[PDB]
């Protein structure tokens, strides 16, 4: 061919993460949030929010927004106010900044020159600009000017799966390709003051946090590179009877989510079939039936923690051992819902805990695993993973 | 790797196009535009705009916006009024609708059941929403609910190249994959009234039009399918010294472009090296030096017609024969600048004219060609195409 292809499976060769420096402990967030938005007098609504925070599964989050910025930009503190211009101004610089920070850590781990990066996949649901955040990152890092970019704006919470699905084909179909994959998510586009008329917004204020994660992906690893996971199969599903379950509109008041169905119920009702169909396709239909794991407790799990009820209902319906959701719940606890970045943070946490506890593989000692993104559609993104053996 | 890959090059198997029903003749557009925006008193600015339209290379455009919609939505007619909410309301419906019309035509040509579409790549710079226009189109067409989607928002005018670059890997790395690739672009996010204080906006009012194009792409064509082009190589380049050349910001007043450098100058100064490096990589560095075309006049050309000066200056600097740009200029003339969709309309026009005129291949009788997208960066997207031989 005029462009050669790679031989082996796309492999994760490094993972780096970054967060803003301002930490918000969840136990004191209702006070902070109702104070800074001049809403301290809304006693009933504040109690409702306190209960939301107490039930969130979150201990702390990191956010770029803090008191000084919010005081200087009162349209962000209002409960429903035209404010997109300010939100855009913040997002168009902070999203690639946080992405740069994560990327530098990934590249340092990887240990290869940044000039060897041939492709970039950048994902965010925080703002849009032309050129996009992919271009900004390319400039900030000094990547080769011929880097081949895939800019994925406004997809929401499932896109941690999406970027891996997309990057798999890039890595596998291009000999020598090394793909930088970045998810960077920040809450400046959704932050607003509290009101009873915008309760979906209020739920987001209990859950969403800031973070970026960067992966180096490539097929046919060099001896100097260090695999930690392989991508082996990907799929997408729009779940039945889920129209309008999660909508998000970018308006002059900022990004506004509207949820209209029982998201945990829909996900947990259908996830068994999603997984059976995925593993049947990956193993049975490819002539590798013998290698198919015997149950969902015999694989490792990386699930998007959109809220704790999703995790709880999936665990119950699928009869998961109590440890299956542990790595996922740890990231929810320590960072909150960072949208697309969560599953990459969880992947990093899992490989690090597996090494720390002297397990046999990067996937909690198990060979195969599933990574799941959940978001608007209602879309489930599924990626089947293989672990890498540890000393 | 638990998932089989395809063997041959990604192949275009069908192309369908659509446009809104309202036709705007360019000769009368200054009149329409200054009338509907209540700017008739701006006689000097109208004279300027008339000259812009006379120099645009455009005979007509199609737009969803019309007098009825603009009268119903006066914030669109003002020169700088907050109006993004209205623009979004229009775009989130019209973008997938136009994409559906184009896709149905592509699928009819293709002749296979729509259930065989495994992947969807959807590209627009007109609005954003969650779920996206990809999801909306999936619902409108009744595609399989397990369709694997790649939603590309807000990239601008180079993205006709981008979607082919991206879809190439999808089709080639997945045995049996059939990819619906859709570019759907409309002017409701950029339309605004005239001002001496927003001339970049005014150039866009002379050039941008509405349209969607849909391509079916797949490797290893079946006997019942009909190849018309193959994708063989792709590249991207951020051109030197081009920061700020084309910026676009989505604001409460809608989408606003700001051009801070000489776009035709930058593209024409650098395109020789882009093309030389592309053909060197594709042929020489892959062990196929002997099949590399001898000159730029020995390949067919599909260039994004961002404006007529880009085409003129590339033609001059590259010493192209006068008809190399004809297919491109024809689409600019008949439809205007439909952003990412243009190069796909040009691909369709080229295969159709080649057949009509009984030429030996779909690429004006030539074997190899280049497709070029131009946009913010300044980014050039390059795709190297092989034509398909015709029977006559």
């Amino acid at each position: 061919r005029l462009a050669q292809r790679a031989n082996g499976p796309a492999t994760v060769l490094a993972i780096g993460t970054a967060n803003p420096a301002n930490v918000f402990e969840q136990s004191s967030y209702p006070d902070f949030y109702f104070d800074i938005t001049n809403s301290q007098h809304m006693t009933e609504l504040k109690l409702k929010f306190s209960r939301m925070c107490q039930k969130s599964g979150i201990k702390k989050r990191y956010m770029h927004l803090n008191s000084e910025i919010l005081k200087a930009n009162p349209s962000l503190c209002a409960y429903w106010e035209k404010s997109l211009d300010v939100r855009q101004d913040i997002a168009v610089v902070e999203v690639p900044k946080l992405g740069k920070e994560a990327s530098l850590k990934a590249i340092k781990e990887w240990g290869q020159p940044k000039s060897k990066i041939t492709h970039l996949v950048f994902c965010t649901t925080s703002g849009v600009d032309m050129p996009g955040a992919d271009w900004a990152l390319t400039k900030l890092l000094g990547l080769r000017p011929s880097v081949k970019r895939l800019m994925m704006y406004q997809q929401g919470c499932f896109a941690g799966g999406t970027v891996l699905r997309v990057a798999k084909d890039v890595a596998e179909n291009n000999k020598g390709a090394r793909v930088l994959v970045v998810c960077s998510e920040i809450t400046c586009v959704t932050f607003r003051g509290p009101s009873e008329t915008h309760l979906d917004s209020l739920v987001g204020q209990a859950l969403f946090g800031d973070g970026a994660a960067a992966v180096i992906l490539g097929s046919d690893p060099l001896p100097e590179e260090n695999p930690c996971f392989e991508l082996h199969w990907s799929g997408s599903n729009i779940l039945p009877d889920s129209d309008g379950a999660i909508d998000g509109h970018l308006r002059e008041v900022g990004l506004t989510f509207h949820l209209m169905k029982d998201v945990p119920g829909i996900i947990s009702k259908n996830i068994g079939k999603v997984l059976n169909d995925a593993f049947r396709s990956a193993f049975d239909e490819s002539g590798n039936a013998e290698d198919r794991p015997a149950s969902v407790n015999d694989i490792f799990w990386i699930a998007h923690p959109g809220g704790p009820a999703i995790l709880d209902q999936v665990e119950e319906k699928m009869k998961l051992a109590p440890e299956k959701m542990r790595a996922t719940r740890d990231v929810l606890s320590e960072y909150g819902n960072m949208s697309s970045a969560c599953v990459l943070f969880i992947m990093d946490h899992m490989r690090r805990m597996s090494a720390q506890n002297k397990l046999q593989t990067t996937g909690e000692g198990l060979d195969w695993g599933v990574l799941l993104g959940f978001g608007p559609g209602l879309t489930v993104e599924t990626v089947l993973l293989k672990s890498i053996r540890l000393a």
